[PDB]
C-alpha cells in the first residue's frame, strides 16, 4: 500500500534478524535493543553491543539502496532526513564519543560505551535524530 513502502524499516529488521540468527541473539536482547533508543534506556548486557557490531557488518542489509557504508552515514542521513550540517553533527557525536571512551578496546563493550555516550550527547543537538539517524551512525563507525 502507498503507506510505509519507502522506509529502511524492513531491511533494518532483516539485518537485525541476521544478527539474531548468525549470532543467535536472544529475543530479550532483541527487545532490549529496540527499547534502547525508544525514550532513554541504559542496557547493561554485552550481547546488544554484539548485535550493534553485527548490524555494522551488514550495512548492505540495513540500506540496500547503497547509502549506508563505513564512515558514510552522511548519504544515509541525507536520503532520510538530514543535510550536511545535521549529517555531520551525528558523525561528530560518534567521533566525539569514540575518543572520549574509556580504556576498553573490545568488540561489544566499546560499542556499548560509545553508543550510550551518543544518546547522552543527543541532548546537546537540541533536535531529535530519527531512529535511522541514530542507529545508522554507530553502524557506520563500528
Amino acid at each position: 500500500s502507498p503507506e510505509i513502502m519507502k522506509n529502511l524499516s524492513n531491511n533494518f529488521g532483516k539485518a537485525m534478524d541476521q544478527c539474531k540468527d548468525e549470532l543467535s541473539l536472544p529475543d530479550s536482547v532483541v527487545a532490549d535493543l529496540y527499547n534502547f533508543w525508544k525514550d532513554d534506556y541504559v542496557m547493561t548486557d554485552r550481547l546488544a553491543g554484539c548485535a550493534i557490531n553485527c548490524l555494522a557488518t551488514k550495512l548492505d542489509v540495513v540500506d540496500p539502496d547503497g547509502n549506508l557504508h563505513h564512515g558514510n552515514a552522511k548519504d544515509f542521513a541525507m536520503k532520510h532526513g538530514a543535510d550536511e550540517t545535521m549529517a555531520q553533527q551525528l558523525v561528530d557525536i560518534i567521533h566525539g564519543c569514540e575518543k572520549s571512551a574509556p580504556p576498553n578496546d573490545d568488540k561489544c563493550m566499546k560499542t556499548i560505551d560509545v553508543a550510550m555516550c551518543f544518546k547522552k550527547e543527543i541532548h546537546k543537538l537540541n533536535w531529535v535524530p530519527n531512529m535511522d539517524l541514530v542507529i545508522g551512525e554507530v553502524l557506520a563507525e563500528v
